[PDB]
C-alpha cells in the first residue's frame, strides 16, 4: 500500500501536501514540510515585490474552519524562486510547487518570465484567484480576462504549469471554465482556493480587520463545494491536465474523497495551519488505514473511480 | 422583549420562519407552520403547472448540513395561490410568502401576470436561482437576464414582491448586483438560496440520485456565505428594499447574527427539515435570551449594527 | 594618544565604526565588527519585518565610490533587538546602535514602542531617510512630518535616540531642520546618509538594477557635503545634541575632517563595503598619526575646532 | 562623425562650451573661448550693477574638484549684453548665452526687461540656483517663487530664455520641479549648478575665505548628480524644453554620458578653470573617439538613449 504519486512528470512520496499561502512563508517553514510526510511543498504566494499584505488579524480560526484576509503577504517571488531553484541540485530533493501571481496582468507576466529565464524546472502555480482591473472580480471569474491571460503566457512560458482555482458553483461555469483550460497545456487545475468573501462574528463583531470582515473560507465549510469542483473539471477536462484538491481537508477520509474524486494530489490548508506539520503523519496513516480496508495499493487503484448512485 | 417584525408594509408575531422549498408542500405542512411558533410561511416554489421533481432520493442529511436536487417539486402555483388567497379573509391570519418561478422567463411572467389579476395581496418571491437558457447559468447568475426579467416584471406587476437569491462570492458581483436590485420597486431581498452544486459522499457513492450527486448545499457549511450576502446587500441595497436572511441558521445566535447583518426576517430551512416546526419555539426562545442578555428590546436595536473591528 | 569618545552617557573604545547598512547584515558580521577596531557597530537598518529589498545588482563601486538601491533588507528589527539586547549582558561588551525604520510612520512607532518596550538600553538611530506618502520626498525632506515624527515618538520613547540625516543643501534648510531637532532630548543626530538619488553609467548602461539605475552616492563623491552637513549642525543644534559624521571616509585625514567638523564619532561606509572590517586598524592608526603630529591627546583637543580664513 | 547641436533655433558647430562663471569674467577671457574649440559661451552671471563679489580666497582646487563662493562678482549685466549684441552682427559670429540674475526678484525683472528691450536676440540664461529673500532657500528650492517668477517673466518676456539649476535629490522634488517647468516656453534648463554648501579642508581651516568656508562643489564629486539631474528631467520635461548638462565633465567619456542622458549641449565648470580653453580641444576629440568607436555619426544617433539594465 502506497500513497506515492505524480503530477505532469514529477513523482512525490506522498499525495499530501500543504496548501499554498499556509505554512510556507519562509525557507524555516517550507524546510519543516520537507521534512514532515508531506509529499511536497508549495510557496507562500508570491509577487514581484515583497508585501506586508492587510492589516490584523487577518486571520481567524472557527469550530468549523477559518476565514481569512491576507493581502498576498510574501516575501518576493525572488525569495521563493531562489529557494525551490536551489533545493533542485540537492540530493533526494523533493519536486515542489512555486505559487505566484502579479497585483496585475502585467505584473503576472514579468514574475513568469522571470521564472522562465530563470534556472527553476520544477512546478509552478498561478494563483487566479487574483486582483482584476476596477469594476471586474476576481480573474478567474472573468473568463474572457482568463484566457486572454493563459493564452498570454503560453506563448512565452514553457516550464510546467498549473492553475489555482476558486470554486465555481453553476454547471454552466464548469463548462465554460473547462472549454477554456482545455485548450492549454496546463499541467494542472487546483481546486479549490477559499470560498470568497465569507462573513465571521463573534458576539457582534466581525472577526478580522481587513476588508469589513469579509474573507475567504476554508476547512469543513468548504468540502461540499471542493469536492464538487475537483469531480466537476475530472469529467471535463482532458487528462492531460491534472487535477490536485485542496479543501477541507481534515483527515484521511476527506484526502481520500478528493482522490475519489480526480485528485492526484491533495493540499491542506486551514487543518495545517491549526494542527501544524505533525498533521501529514496522521493524515497520510488515517488515508492509508482506507486504502488497506479497501484493498487499494495505490492512488490509481481508486482516484477518479468516485460511484454514482442505482 | 420582542421579536415582532416587518416587511414592507407587512407586520409579523416573529421574525423566523420556513425557508422556501422545505415543510411547505401542502395545505396542512402550511398550517402547522403557520400554528407554529413561526412568524410567517412561504409557499413551496410554485411553477405553472404541477411537477413531480426529480428521482428519489433527492436529499440527504449531513452531520454539518444536507444536500439536495429536488426539481422543483410542487402541487403547482393554483395550489398555493388559492390557499394564500384563502387564508386573507380568516381573522387572527398571519402575512405569508408565495414563492414562485417559471421553468423559462416566459412561464415566469405567465405566473406572475396570475397572482397579479388574482385576489392576493400579500407577498410574493420570485425564486431567481431558476432554469435559463443552455449555455447560461441560473437566472441569477445571469445579470443581463435578471435585469431584463426584473424590468419586464415591473412594466405590470404592482403586488409586493421579492427576489430570492443564489450567494454571491465577489466584491463586483455584489456591486453588479446591487446596481440592478436597486432600480426597481422590490420590496426584499433573500439571502440566500442554497450554495450550488456541492457534492457529498457517503463511502465512495454520492448520496443523492439526480444530477450526478451535485446538488444546493444548506446548513452549516452556508452560515458565512449566508451572513456575508445579508451584510453585503444591507451595506449596498437602498433601504427601501430589505433583506430576509437565509442560510445556517439552527440556533437563536444564528438568527441573532443574520439580523445583526441587517435581516429584517431570518429563514430555516435544513434545521426546519430535520428539527420539525418545533424549532421555532426554541430557536425564538435563543434569540430573545440573547437579547435578553444584550438589553435589546426589538430587533430595531440591532438589526444592521455588526461591528467592523476595531 | 586616545581616539576613546562618548555618544550621550556611553562610552566607546575608539571613535570609528560602520555605517548603517554596511557590513551589518547578519550576527557573524556584526560580530566581525565588534572584534574588529572599530569602537561600536550599528545594525542593518531593520524594519518591523524582514525584507529582501530590491532586486540585484543594487550595489556597484566606481574609482570614486559607491552607488547603492537596498531597498532596505534586513532579517527583521526583532533579530538585530534580540541581538543588541543579548551583547547587552556579556563583559567587555561593546556599547551599539540599533538602527531602524518603519515603511510608513504607524510603522516606526511601532517599532520604537517595541524597542521601548524590550530590555534594550542601548542607543538607537531613528532612519529619518523613509518613505512618505505618496508625493511626498523622504521624510527627512519633509519637516512638516519630520516635526510630527519626533514629537509623537518622544511623547512614549525614553532609551537614547537619534536621527540618521539625508545631506542638506542650503542655510534655509538647515536653520529649518536644526529647529526641528533643537526641540527634542535627541542624543545625536547622523551627518550624513548617501546624497540621494545619482546616477552612474558604465559604458552605455546604468550600472543597478532597482529604481531605473538611480541611488544613494557614498565615498569620495560625498565628503564635501558630509563635512558641511556635520558642521552646519555642529554651529546649529544645541551640545545635548551630538553629531555623529558619515561619509566619504576612508583615511584617518577624512576622519580627523569630520572630527574637526564637531563629529564625536565617524562611520565608513563605501570604504568599509570596499576593504573589509580590517579598514578600522588602518584608518584608526592613520587618525592616531595626525593627533600625534599635530600633539593632540583626546578627541576633545580638536573636535569642533575647524578654523575659518584670517 | 559630427558634434555639432542645437539649443532652440539656434545651431553651435561643438556641443562643449563654459559653465557660467568659468573663464568668462571680461570681454577677453570671452573671445578665447570664442576662438577656442568650444563651440559657444555663457557669459558670467550678470547683476544689474556690477559686483566685486566675495572676500578672497573664494575660490580652491581639490584632487576631485572645486569649491567655490564667488558672489556673483561681474562687470555689470550691460557690459555682457552689449558684447553678445554687439557679436551678433559680426560675420561667423557663433551663437552665445547670456547668464543674467538679480539680488532680488524685482532686480531679476529689471534685467530681464533690459534685455527685453534691447536689440539682443540671442539665448538667456537665467540664474535660479542663488538666493534672494530671507527664511527662503535658494529661489529653484522655492517652488512657489520658482513659479511666481517664472509666471512673471513670461508675460514680457519674448527672448529665448532658458534657467540654471540647481541640483534636487528627491523624486518627488524632479516631479514638482518639472511639472512647474512645464508650464512655461523655457527653451532649455541647465543642470546643474554646484552641489551647494559643501565643506573643504586643508589641515584644520577651511580653504575659502566667505561664507565660513561653505561652497558650491563642482568637478568629480558632482557627475553622479549631474547625470541623474540632467536623465531626471529628460524623462520629465516635454522635449520643447531641451537641456544642457553640467557638472562633472573632464573627458569626452563624461560629456558622452551627460549626452547619453538627455544633454543637448554640455558645459564644463571646474575644469576648464583648471586647464583653460585648451580643454575643448581634448575633450571634443575624446568625445568624438568614442562616437567613431560606437559608430555614432551626430548626437542625435545616442542623445538619451541611455539604457536601464
Ligand atoms: C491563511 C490562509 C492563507 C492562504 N493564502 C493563500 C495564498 O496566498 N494563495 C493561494 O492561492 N491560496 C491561499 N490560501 C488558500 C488555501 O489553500 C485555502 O484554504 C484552500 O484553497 C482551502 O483549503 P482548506 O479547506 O484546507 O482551508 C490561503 C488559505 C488560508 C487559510
Ligand atoms: C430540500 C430543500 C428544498 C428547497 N427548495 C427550495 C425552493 O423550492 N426554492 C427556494 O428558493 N429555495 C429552496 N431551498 C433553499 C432553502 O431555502 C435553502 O436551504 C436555504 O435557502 C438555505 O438555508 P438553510 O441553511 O437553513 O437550509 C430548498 C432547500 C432544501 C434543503
Ligand atoms: C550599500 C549601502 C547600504 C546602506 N544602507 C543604509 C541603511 O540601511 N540605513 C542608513 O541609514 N544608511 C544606509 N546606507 C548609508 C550609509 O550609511 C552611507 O554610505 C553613509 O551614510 C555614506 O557614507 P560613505 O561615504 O562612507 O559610504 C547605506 C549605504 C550603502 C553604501
Ligand atoms: C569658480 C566657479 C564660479 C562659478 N560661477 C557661476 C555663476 O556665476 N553662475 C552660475 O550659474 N554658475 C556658476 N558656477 C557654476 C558652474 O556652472 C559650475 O561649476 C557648474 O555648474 C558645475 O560644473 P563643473 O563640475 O564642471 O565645475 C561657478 C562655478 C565655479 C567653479
Amino acid at each position: 500500500v502506497s500513497t506515492h504519486t505524480t503530477i505532469g512528470s514529477f513523482d512525490f512520496d506522498n499525495c499530501l501536501m500543504n496548501a499554498a499561502g499556509v505554512y510556507c512563508m519562509t525557507r524555516e517553514e517550507l524546510a519543516a514540510i520537507d521534512h514532515s510526510e508531506a509529499g511536497s511543498f508549495v510557496t507562500k504566494t508570491g509577487t514581484l515585490e515583497e508585501r506586508a499584505g492587510n492589516p490584523q488579524p487577518r486571520y481567524a480560526d472557527t469550530k468549523l474552519g477559518s476565514i481569512n484576509s491576507m493581502g498576498l503577504p510574501n516575501l518576493g517571488i525572488n525569495y521563493y524562486l531562489d529557494y525551490v531553484t536551489e533545493l533542485q541540485k540537492q540530493p533526494d530533493s523533493k519536486n515542489h510547487f512555486l505559487s505566484l501571481v502579479g497585483m496585475s496582468p502585467e505584473e503576472t507576466h514579468t514574475i513568469l518570465k522571470m521564472v522562465e529565464a530563470s534556472k527553476y524546472q520544477g512546478l509552478v502555480e498561478l494563483n487566479l484567484s487574483c486582483p482584476n482591473v476596477p469594476g471586474k472580480p476576481q480573474i478567474a471569474y472573468d473568463f474572457e480576462t482568463t484566457d486572454q491571460i493563459l493564452s498570454e503566457v503560453f506563448t512565452y512560458f514553457t516550464k510546467p504549469l498549473g492553475i489555482k482555482l476558486p470554486p465555481y458553483f453553476d454547471i454552466v461555469h464548469f463548462d465554460q471554465a473547462a472549454a477554456i483550460f482545455n485548450k492549454y497545456p496546463l499541467t494542472f487545475v487546483n481546486c479549490i482556493n477559499s470560498i470568497g468573501n465569507g462573513l465571521v462574528i463573534e458576539d457582534e463583531t466581525v472577526v478580522i480587520k481587513p476588508k469589513n470582515g469579509f474573507g475567504g473560507i476554508g476547512g469543513d465549510y468548504v468540502k461540499p463545494t471542493a469536492l464538487a469542483n475537483v469531480h466537476a473539471f475530472y469529467k471535463r477536462l482532458n487528462p492531460s491536465i491534472q487535477i490536485i484538491g485542496t479543501g477541507g481537508v481534515k483527515t484521511g477520509r476527506d484526502a481520500f474523497e478528493h482522490i475519489l474524486c480526480g485528485a492526484s494530489m491533495v493540499q491542506i490548508g486551514t487543518a495545517l495551519h491549526q494542527e501544524g506539520p505533525q498533521i501529514f503523519k496522521r493524515i497520510t496513516k488515517e488515508l492509508k488505514a482506507i486504502m488497506t480496508e479497501k484493498g487499494y495499493e495505490t492512488l490509481e487503484d481508486f482516484r477518479g473511480k468516485l460511484n454514482a448512485m442505482a
